[PDB]
């Protein structure tokens, strides 16, 4: 599913990301934009052999099982394919664990490089929240 920005804002808000660990909703929408282009089906192989999955590009190195990432963990206790569903519940629950882990949203490289320090509220401009 390719979400619209306001559609995604509403879903992320429904699921409790607005202000989760102090990160406003616009941070999460901006992160999804630059991680996945709002596409729940996005997958990207990393140089270490892990893969990033879904709307928030959750990595198989730590967070989910894909069966092809040796010596990895599954700390969200989910198959990585769950993270590609049109329903973002599993991605949001896992993102809440990731952002709690110690470096906050710096776990998302696109957030750090493209959203952090910017006017992230623009990403929710005009949305009915
Ligand atoms: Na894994």
């Amino acid at each position: 599913k390719v979400f619209g920005r306001c559609e995604l804002a509403a879903a992320m808000k429904r699921h409790g990301l607005d202000n989760y660990r102090g990160y406003s909703l616009g941070n999460w929408v901006c992160a999804a934009k630059f991680e996945s282009n709002f596409n729940t089906q996005a997958t990207n192989r990393n140089t270490d052999g892990s893969t990033d999955y879904g709307i928030l590009q959750i990595n198989s190195r730590w967070w989910c099982n894909d069966g092809r990432t040796p010596g990895s963990r599954n700390l969200c206790n989910i198959p990585c394919s769950a993270l590609l569903s049109s329903d973002i519940t599993a991605s949001v629950n896992c993102a809440k664990k990731i952002v709690s882990d110690g470096n906050g949203m710096n776990a998302w490289v696109a957030w750090r490089n493209r959203c952090k320090g910017t006017d992230v509220q623009a990403w929710i401009r005009g949305c009915r929240l």
